[PDB]
């Protein structure tokens, strides 16, 4: 599990993995995140850039926190 | 009933609950804000996000702090 | 009067009496701080907020912390 | 050695255009006229309002510039 | 004599101390007297003034010998 290499259809399929975010994945791939970019978003890029509500882009930032261990 | 595994819906009678939260727990129910969620909420959040005033920030997260204990 | 009782208006009064604060107490009532909240206050707080430099944010902490003990 | 505060728009084109899927970019920050001064104040922000560059690339170009910062 | 220090008795001690000539319009930037420079840490010092660790190590030990 090295998300530091993830491509952009990787981190689609994560994002696509996770309740609720089926179609918040489209959004990632929309924007050309890939594993580098995936750990360099916050929150605020979540909610400014990409239009995600606070309690999702909470939700997945921890997402994102969790495989930054490992 | 363990906060954890609350739904969208329970936040919102949980905030709304709250003295002077009850148009407030709106605004947490238009984030879709659950308990996971409930409970990664910082001060700078709610004031950032949801335009609460620190007082009332300050307050909400004593009461959520409460709840992980 | 104990401060944890303190309503929005009594810390009004308490940051008003404050060498410097006379302004700076508006900004605490206009965010709705009341006693709870006012002891749960930390400088970063004040800097985010209220945009208080952190001088008179250690001093009115300071303050505030001569309000708990 | 490196000096990136007085980086030219060619110096900046050159960077830009070193950077993987950035060899178009790189065209439109020399279109902007950014030059080393402009470049180490750019956001994500601008990058993606300014220059209407995607998110993930927005974030790994910002990245590769608070590099040369340190 | 240093709890009862001016907004420029600071900066005057602050610019005494190596590397601290500079930073030490900071401490007058962020109006630090005698009883808020007393009072001051080392994480207030990294966020109010964006100091690096080190640094701020070192201007708190200059300013706990004071006490």
């Amino acid at each position: 599990t090295e998300p530091s290499i993830w491509t952009v259809d990787d981190v689609w399929a994560f994002i696509h993995s996770l309740p609720g975010c089926q179609d918040i994945a489209d959004e990632f791939r929309a924007q050309e995140i890939d594993g580098q970019a995936l750990l360099l978003l916050k929150e605020d890029h979540l909610m400014s850039a990409m239009n995600i509500k606070l309690g999702p882009a909470e939700k997945i930032c921890a997402r994102i926190n969790s495989l930054k261990e490992s």
